[PDB]
Parts: C-alpha cells; sequence; structure tokens
C-alpha cells in the first residue's frame, strides 16, 4: 500500500455561525414589498434549531474526516487539550460552537470559550468596533470607490438585472415605496428610490440605500430557503439561476465592504494572529480565552464578515458550487498544517468547506460518503508551494506578517 507523503498535524477552522432567524423587518422592508414577511420558529437574531443541526452535521463530518486523517481518534472523547472551541459573544456563535462540538464528539463536554464579558464585543472578531484601531478614512474611501468602478452608481448600474430580479421577487411595483411614489413621473426602481452612499468613519464602513438593503434581503431569502420554509420569497424564487442572480447583490456588497484590503487587513488582524500562532508548532502556550495553543483542532465561531475579511487579507478568492452565498452559514475556512515526512518540512493548506444550499434545504446529514462541498484555495501571494499546491509554513507566515496591521493586533 502506498503511504501518504504528507501528515496532517494541525487544523484551524474559522466558521460562520449557522442559520439564524433574521431581525425584525424594518419599516423599509415592508415598503419595498406589498407582501408580509414570514415569521421564524425561534427568537429573531438567534440560531434556529435547524441551524444547529446543520452545524452539528459539519461537526460529524469533520470528526470522520480528521479520524481518517489520523488526527482524531475514532473512539472516545478527544484527549484533554486536543480540541478547542472559541466563539464570538453573540448567541448565534456561542450556539454554533456548541452544535459543532456536539457533532464532532456527542455527549462529550467540550467547552465553548468566549470573552469573559458577554455584554461587550470581542475585539478578536472586529478590532475596529472596540477602538483597538482605526480605519484611514480617505484611503478606505478611495480603495472602495476604486473597486466599485469609480462610483456606486456605475456599480449598481452594472447590476440592474439582479436588482430588477429582486424587485420581481418583492413585487416592488405594487409596493408602498413604489405606489405612494412622489415622482410618478419615472418608473419604479429600487436603486433610484434609494440612492446608495458610501459612509466611512474610523470604526466602520457602510453603504446606504438599495445596495445594503439588497444585500440583506437576498441573504434573508437564502436563510428562508436554508431554514426549510415553504416558499422563500413568496414562492417567487424558482431556479438556481434566480438564486445566483439574487445573491450576487449580497456577494457584491461584501466584495466592497468586507474584502477590500484597506478594510479587510485591519478587521482580520486579530484573527490572522490567532490562526498563525495556532498553526505554528510551539508548546501549548496561550493567546487568550483560557485556551491553550497550539493544539490539534481549533474551532472558531465567527461571522461571514470574518470569512470575507480573511479572504481579502490573504488574497483568497472562491466561488462555491451549489452555494450562491460566498460566505454561507456554517461555511468554514479551513487552515491545515501538513508535515512532509520526507524532509519533515511544514506546509499549510487552505480550504472553504460548505454545505450546498440544497444540502441545507434538505437538511441532509453529512459523512465521508456524502460530504459537504469543498473548495481548495490558493494563496495568491504564496510563491513557495509544494506538489500538492500548499504554501510552506514560512511563506504563509510571511503572508500573514505583511497583511496584518500591527496597530490592530490584540
Ligand atoms: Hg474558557
Amino acid at each position: 500500500q502506498s503511504e501518504p507523503e504528507l501528515k496532517l498535524e494541525s487544523v484551524v477552522i474559522v466558521s460562520r455561525h449557522g442559520v439564524r432567524a433574521p431581525t425584525k423587518a424594518t419599516q423599509l422592508m415592508q415598503d419595498v414589498t406589498p407582501d408580509a414577511w414570514p415569521t421564524w420558529p425561534v427568537k429573531l437574531g438567534w440560531l434556529t434549531p435547524r441551524g444547529g443541526e446543520l452545524i452539528a452535521y459539519l461537526g460529524h463530518y469533520q470528526r470522520q474526516r480528521l479520524v481518517a486523517d489520523g488526527l482524531l481518534a475514532k473512539k472516545g472523547c478527544p484527549q484533554s487539550g486536543q480540541v478547542a472551541i472559541i466563539a464570538d459573544v453573540d448567541e448565534r456563535t456561542r450556539k454554533t460552537g456548541e452544535a459543532f462540538a456536539a457533532g464532532l464528539a456527542p455527549d462529550c463536554a467540550i467547552t465553548v470559550h468566549t470573552q469573559t464579558d458577554t455584554s461587550s464585543p470581542d475585539p478578536l472578531f472586529n478590532p475596529l468596533k472596540t477602538g483597538v484601531c482605526q480605519l484611514d478614512n480617505a484611503n478606505v474611501t478611495d480603495a472602495i470607490l476604486s473597486r466599485a468602478g469609480g462610483s456606486i452608481a456605475d456599480f449598481t448600474g452594472h447590476r440592474q438585472t439582479a436588482f430588477r430580479e429582486l424587485e420581481r421577487v418583492l413585487n416592488f411595483p405594487q409596493s408602498n415605496l413604489c405606489l405612494k411614489r412622489e415622482k410618478q413621473d419615472e418608473s419604479c426602481s429600487l436603486t433610484q428610490a434609494l440612492p446608495s452612499e458610501l459612509k466611512v468613519s474610523a470604526d466602520n464602513v457602510s453603504l446606504t440605500g438599495a445596495v445594503s438593503l439588497a444585500s440583506m434581503l437576498t441573504e434573508i431569502f437564502l436563510l428562508q430557503q436554508a431554514q426549510g420554509m415553504p416558499e422563500p420569497g413568496w414562492g417567487r424564487i424558482t431556479d438556481s439561476h434566480q438564486w445566483n442572480t439574487l445573491l450576487s447583490l449580497h456577494n457584491a456588497q461584501f466584495y466592497l465592504l468586507q474584502r477590500t484590503p484597506e478594510v479587510a487587513r485591519s478587521r482580520a488582524t486579530p484573527l490572522l494572529d490567532l490562526i498563525k500562532t495556532a498553526l505554528t508548532p510551539h508548546p501549548p502556550q496561550k493567546q487568550a480565552y483560557g485556551v491553550t495553543l497550539p493544539t490539534s483542532v481549533l474551532f472558531i465561531a465567527g461571522h461571514d464578515t470574518n470569512l470575507a475579511n480573511l479572504g481579502g487579507a490573504l488574497e483568497l478568492n472562491w466561488t462555491l458550487p451549489g452555494q450562491p452565498d460566498n460566505t454561507p452559514p456554517g461555511g468554514e475556512l479551513v487552515f491545515e498544517r501538513w508535515r512532509r515526512l520526507s524532509d519533515n518540512s511544514q506546509w499549510i493548506q487552505v480550504s472553504l468547506v460548505f454545505q450546498t444550499l440544497q444540502q441545507m434545504r434538505d437538511k441532509t446529514p453529512l459523512s465521508l460518503n456524502t460530504p459537504p462541498g469543498e473548495v481548495k484555495l490558493t494563496l495568491a501571494g504564496c510563491e513557495e508551494r509544494n506538489a500538492q499546491g500548499m504554501c510552506s509554513l514560512a511563506g504563509f507566515t510571511q503572508i500573514v506578517n505583511e497583511a496584518r496591521i500591527p496597530a490592530c493586533s490584540l
């Protein structure tokens, strides 16, 4: 039997929390559609039990996957200090951590470590909001507008097809914003009725109007779909082409606000530092949360913004077959360090593990036989690669060192 030339010795997963009930529909949300928004089974803002089961499935799969890789044992609870789970303070991420632990090792007591203080934000997941560091206004404004084609108007103009598709799902022409229109002189248009302005401060960036509204609404339909509700978007969404068109507006906003390096680098710095320390061989030192690193597996429950910030900072790009949302609930950015038995050198591989939207819709359990979608990523800035296409430990460390914004370090 041919033996593997590479041995898996460390895994770090940054995962978006699972499907969560959207927030209460804003006044705007009901004005852009005559129809009423469907209510959810659980508190709004919280992880839905279905959301938990989906994450649990991924946990189940990862256990099977790491067992086959010889990193985890097929029987019993992982040894003390072998698996570590960290989560942002929100209910949805804490619960995502618990669901993943339950799937990876049922009945076992794997703690989900968070920042001691739950009422306050965790700078690990956004150092900008806790004032750990600030954004250079003028530089961010220029970089975002630049990636937009110079203006948000040209940006939206290039996506009118997707915007009209949204209007069709909302039946916008027979909506309050449209009907009670004060300019009956022009045809109803979301982009025209809600101009989008780029807002830049030291602790945050945002887009007003249609772009941000569209990004949120398309994600809600996705959530509906994934939650297994009767007819997402009032039965109006019928094929895969329509799903892609709709979410494209969501991915577009994230492209602008979360992947832009001038924002991504500062916002992902604490995560980059945690990831690098966890993947780098070292005795079980620390980083915080009362958890020791390095270890075998480190699971981090964060958000889609984190996945996009990390991709923007590490120059990782990806499209997910079967999943219209590039930063899907439960989506996992998997970092692995593999040692090459021959020269015993260290290499790092990155992947985006996810559940196809259908796998979410049908709540199909996962296993090696029926795995979730998986896309192997390539660090664009990596030069020193191995046959398998991985980046050397040193290269990756260099990539992290140059991309991190020290002033945003924890
Ligand atoms: Hg803890």
